[PDB]
């Protein structure tokens, strides 16, 4: 397990190849834009080693402690400690840093638990994972294509190598030209090129799925505009400290070593990648975790909100956080059934259950958007009378203290739950996590399409055929 | 466990005292109206007697045989062989009953465990419950007072005895007067007058919980307008079985046995009854079970109807049908985790956890006019090309049997099936199912308003103040 | 223009071929299912010779008094004053008659006005508008094929005459074989076998427009299961007069006179004909002052259930009311609009604004679960304890007069009150009205996506790539 | 009419108290937070000088050329001019000003118009008017009291002066002191303290309305946290030039001359302020023609997307598009209501139909959290994939002209466009609009309320009570 002063030495020295604003960044341990990031991961593996945590953050084997989210369960005790650990990394943060690195260990430990799903490539998936997990490495993904013409497939683009393609085959790999869309979170020490969206057939040259140091040659993230508010933890709570940021990948003919390559040319292997191995449910499991910790974090500030300015008193404040309680619960519910519905699949891994997931991952971008709707109906004017702390400490300060106090609540205290509402919902860190919840998983008209050609729905239909046998008897 | 012979004996023996259209009803097993309830309710008996399912809908207990909504569960376990009795029956009409005895077994079965909650009348309590579970009788319900002048208390309405009141107390019993608006299937031994809707201060008079014979002197059940299509299960599949009726219950100064007694002008006793007893968690569980069921016809019947009619090969109907097996998974899984995170209470009663259950009741009132307007969405004008089965029958059926065709389906089936999608939603009888749901377990604007006040929000505010201490520090 | 004798015992000497349960029905003006409908539409016809309303609903010309919905419109006062025979018969009705004979009317007068788009046909179509017109005659209209296989197209279909088509020409006419799906308001003189959904290629078969007189022999109307919930005007305030009724159309081998022949064999001249002919705009004309009258009609419930109860004292029921008022006001702005920015089509008929009837009937069909929801919520359990006026009269009177008054409200206006809210949302007949918003006017889904293809979009991104020249000026 | 030159001279010279981070603006003009939107301002000014728009934007009367939005309107013609100035300056910076002067001059102009209304202080009110008038000048408002305890009223806060209060009156005029919570783009020569929420009875020392010039002694604007992401054109088109700034107005024992006070400790008069003068009516005006241009540059946006990254070709796409469509008829309809419904009020001042403004004004708030996220769901990750304009300029550049070109689109234009989509969503600017939206014309739970109290519901009611005439009847 490693310490935050390991990852923050890792990327000092071998730093990802990252672009802001048309430079290359040189450091991003102490770049504006990154350093604060970079010391929330750290913290989170620095966690590991509190000894009010170390057992509820990681597990010993053979010698070693390695961090729970590399545990192969292999009972529903095992998949709740795999819970736990999601759920204690997610609530420092507040559920607002969605790319942690546990959620792609989640899907690697159920590729290499599963391995004999990638044939040949078996071996070099389970080196990797035990890879990953000896090095405790951070990692990051890109699974979508660019959005050039969505009315075509990966091969009808502009050009054949928009999508990220394979050029060629040599004695040490394969060399790949392309892009990735988007990476979240890229300051870690390994990049997945995973599978995403259902590959159309013929897409053979797209059908990839490998991992690569972040600082290999020929490897670009090119960042977006930063979203990081300014340091200060009272007028930026959150983006001063969990701007993850996204990029797009370029691959400039990148060599893959053979034994980086999971998934080559098979558009079957790569569409049922996810379901086959039980990372789709594993990797669910982690969200549920999050997103309940998120709804946590939303409760308590809406409630604090309506206390703080009395506007408790109103019966619709109080049906608005009662939603918010509601949905809560649901995340809950889909969370415990998950695991107490887990069964092993097909490689004899235990996974959490997909009924219960698939509910989770589909119902929350819809709840999400009405969850942060709350905060603003709460707040309302509230959310944008944000003095700074710098008003707090100047010649008005005074003033301030008189007019944005709240009800038995002093205004400083006043103001930073604003900042921090405002910060959760209408910065532009705030908002982004709107679009992120809408999409991270994937589109959800795609997604839902996906469900119900996925889904048994033949008991439903059968009891329905039963019922009406006594409609179609009138005719006998 | 009685049998539905014993059920239709009693009933027409001793018929409650039920009024249609200005007359009374002499025999409810025969009564065009209620014939077809009656025999669905007989049809739940007898299959406590299917050698199939008699381990699932009964228990023994000292040489004798009771139906599971009357077990006092011990263990998890036991929770879960109440949940699954609940299941069974409703799956038997589709969730279409909403208020199928086993409701308020639940409800006696919590009282009579939490009996010592009722001080005085502890006794009275446990023998009604053993009186109900011996005899295996049908009850029915009313808790809320006349709709009237909804500005104004019990206490403020234009009379002292619309809502029921205590006139007198005799060495007999009590004497009461007043009405309840609304109890939904009349057809029953007995009638649970019970507490509702949270009584304001200085109520004594109305704060009553009491039970009688439904042929009891002096009572009187006015039926509301029938909502019974027919008696052709092809015509109507639902109305012409499932129709429970909803009555205004008139009490004219009917005497209550003192040993019929449970609460008697205590009005904190009255308002914290169900949430202390735990009768609020088991009634609950049966919703949830219920709902479940209820989900998985419109699911079965969306499926169907999609299919029928080729429908199904359009994205935004498979995203509908998908829309409801959320839903569906949403409600199945806040049962498992009120099984799963299940506590005794304060009198040793273990009960299913109150923060799913709210969840769930809260939810699904909100969920199901979707669902209902999804299968609207689906089916179209599939919804009232609804010839008769004597259509079929009759010259131009060779016509219908052509032109009525679906997509590998033939004409009777699918007239069947959309006559059973249309009965379900968009008769009187299925119109009425949506207000139902809307409404039965109270006012939903109440009922939020009562979720966030006996939520526990401080572990959330408590995180929130923690977060944010790094703010305030910036002023050291 | 027609008396409302004259439509009576022309329905009685020449009834349609309707049926009813495998029965013809003989004479539709004393049949239990169609007596009240007919006596509704009479009703409608003797208005026209009311003394106070004979100069809205008529005019004169050349000696002749003709109805206002005849009308070829010169001037934008020419449209207001066919705009107030619209909303005068409307409300007559509460809104709730979908289908009364002036919508159709104005898509004969368009068609007629743009006569020369049908070519060889246009003496046929100006003919058929004065027969209609002189006569003042009743019509019906069946626009969509059987619901059967919607994965194919018309040529598609389990039968080449599942949906109607040519079998041959002959010297006299056109023989047609197949059926339409629904045809609301049978009760005609006449029916309109025009085009609706967009012909694909290939369908020059289907390519029909016709009109042919409802008693024409092979022609055939299957009702549906009827909706009358009784006679009685306390019971049943609107479905027993106004149940316009739904029936399949079958054409058996039907001989279709040429002179009855508006459009034949052309795909495109069907697909463009209530576009062109500017019949869609008039149409639409009537469906927004309709859907105004009927938003009305909620208010007025709306505003008198939450008074009677006195639920209008909370803050969330005034909301709800307030809601209904915005809609209201949203759907009086289109009809002004529509009016006000009205132009000349290619054939010199002023047509009233497409830019504001889209919005209106594209808007409206969401609008209406929401209207009716509202009065769900403020109802709540009044909505369903509906005691029959035989109660009332009964024995028990005295007692429903105590405890089904309202605020200041006796228990009789109470009770005819809720009725009739239950009749415009619950009853068979209201819930009905709730799918045919959804629906009548077309398939939502397809609606938008017309609306999108139409619509001239080119202002708003030329807008937009004017204001970005400034973005793209940073790299000269 | 002032030129943007003198606009920027005046601010320079006399800067209104603007406070930013502890720090006081001593140019607004040159500061980087406020000089973007001080030469927006500047250049709606000029616009009023192009010989294109004189003749739209200024009117000349007496040798002197004033700004349409002070223009008095006599007939319809006039409110159309009043209109078309409205939607001129809206479209110059796609409807996302919000405050822009001609919005408070409505305001000042029907006070004047009124000016009995305000009696003794009449002449000071047409006076005021004349100034700002032939001036030119700019305005700001604030009307909300501190966010502090909303369960009590104003004065029932932990101070009697956290809200404006009058300490005192003497021979030259009244000391204020307190604080109003709110008032956007203080770039302005003038401030209006105005009335806003209704002001429970007993609060005459806070019944206000007075005007002051920015600068005045003891008067102080402190802003919130500025939302200007960055001058660049292309990384922020809209923020880098209309971020209007949201401040507390703070009043430190201010004097108000007596010739600026217009309502001096009289509850009701401040009430009805609004209503009465017609002000409401003329502000609201204003707003309509504002969100339809807002309306049109969201729809321009969305189509251009679609159509750019080759998602047009999808049908929900198609509707998501056409849903914005429908709003913008939607408030165009209301807009030509409201004009052509125009009746004179109390003072014979022509104002445009409150029945329709009222239903643009409830609506659209509801209406663009929804047209906000259509722009969402369409754009999904491109609207985080966000290269700068650096990145262009870049190393990199050639690969993000190929990775990022969209369907006949090339890559600069597609990120131009995407990141103007962004900064109208997703920005902090962006986000910012949706709570600005939801809020400035006020609460909308109480705004309902209040449409609920003042519209007149009894024509409706009546006509309901008319229609159960029948019903009754059948009791005689
Ligand atoms: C904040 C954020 C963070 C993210 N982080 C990551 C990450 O860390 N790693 C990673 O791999 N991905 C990440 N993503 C990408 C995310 O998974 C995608 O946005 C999502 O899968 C949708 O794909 P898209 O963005 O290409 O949508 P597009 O399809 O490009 O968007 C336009 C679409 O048009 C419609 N459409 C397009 N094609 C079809 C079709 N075939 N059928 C029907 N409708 C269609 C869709 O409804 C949608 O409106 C992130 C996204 C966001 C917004
Ligand atoms: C089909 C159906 C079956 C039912 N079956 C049963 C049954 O079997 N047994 C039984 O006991 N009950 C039953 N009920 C009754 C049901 O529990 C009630 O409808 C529910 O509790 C709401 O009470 P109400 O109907 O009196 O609502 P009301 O309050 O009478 O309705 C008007 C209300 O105005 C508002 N309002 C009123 N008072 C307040 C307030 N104090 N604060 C805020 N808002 C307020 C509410 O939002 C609602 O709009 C049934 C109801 C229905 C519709």
């Amino acid at each position: 397990a490693r310490t935050g002063a390991e990852y923050i030495e890792a990327l000092k020295t071998r730093p990802p190849n990252l672009w802001y604003k048309g430079e290359k960044v040189e450091d991003p341990t102490t770049h504006p834009v990154f350093r604060g990031i970079v010391r929330t991961m750290a913290a989170l593996y620095d966690l590991q080693h509190d000894p009010r945590y170390r057992e509820v953050l990681t597990y010993e084997e053979e010698g070693k402690r390695h961090g729970m989210s590399f545990l192969i369960p292999k009972t529903k005790e095992d998949l709740k400690r795999r819970g736990q650990a999601y759920k204690l990394w997610a609530d420092q943060n507040l559920g607002m840093m969605g790319r942690s690195p546990d959620y792609l260990n989640a899907v690697v430990m159920a590729y290499a638990a599963s391995a004999d799903y990638f044939g040949e490539f078996a071996e070099n998936v389970r080196n990797y994972y035990r890879y990953l997990r000896d090095q405790d490495l951070a990692t990051t993904h890109a699974l979508t294509n660019p959005q050039v013409n969505r009315a075509r497939p990966p091969s009808g683009q502009p050009d054949p190598y928009i999508p990220v393609g394979v050029v060629k085959q040599t004695e040490k790999g394969i060399v790949v030209r392309g892009a990735r869309m988007t990476a979240t979170f890229p300051l870690a020490d390994e990049v997945l090129i995973f599978p995403s969206i259902l590959l159309q057939a013929g897409s053979e040259k797209y059908a990839l799925a490998f991992a690569l140091p972040t600082s290999t040659p020929g490897l670009h993230f090119v960042c977006r505009e930063a979203l990081v508010g300014g340091d200060s933890p009272f007028d930026h709570p959150l983006s001063s400290r969990v701007e993850e940021m996204d990029c797009l990948v370029i691959f400039d003919d990148v060599l893959v070593p053979w034994e980086r390559v999971f998934i080559l040319g098979n558009v079957e292997l790569c569409n049922n990648a996810y379901g086959a191995t039980g990372a789709l449910n594993h990797m669910a499991h982690q969200v549920v975790a999050l997103k309940t910790a998120k709804t946590e974090a939303f409760l308590g500030v809406a409630a604090l909100m309506a206390e703080g300015i009395g506007a408790d008193v109103y019966g619709h404040v109080q049906e608005k956080i009662a939603e918010i309680i509601v949905y809560l619960e649901a995340m809950r519910a889909f969370w415990t059934r998950a695991e107490e519905e887990a069964k092993e699949n097909a490689y004899g891994l235990l996974v959490p259950d997909r009924g219960a997931l698939d509910g989770a991952r589909n119902l929350y971008p819809r709840l999400y958007p009405r969850i942060r709707e709350i905060l603003e109906q709460i707040g309302a004017s509230g959310l944008i009378t944000l003095p700074s702390e710098k008003d707090f400490k100047g010649p008005l300060g005074p003033f301030l203290e008189k007019f944005l106090q709240g009800a038995a609540l002093e205004a400083k205290e006043r103001v930073a739950l604003f900042r921090l509402a405002w910060d959760m919902t209408l910065s532009g860190f705030g908002a982004r996590q709107e679009l992120y919840e809408r999409f991270f998983f994937g589109d959800p008209v795609r997604m839902y399409q996906t469900l119900y050609n996925v889904y048994n729905k033949e008991p439903y239909k059968e009891r329905i055929h039963a019922f009406l046998k006594e409609s179609l008897k009138v005719f006998e």
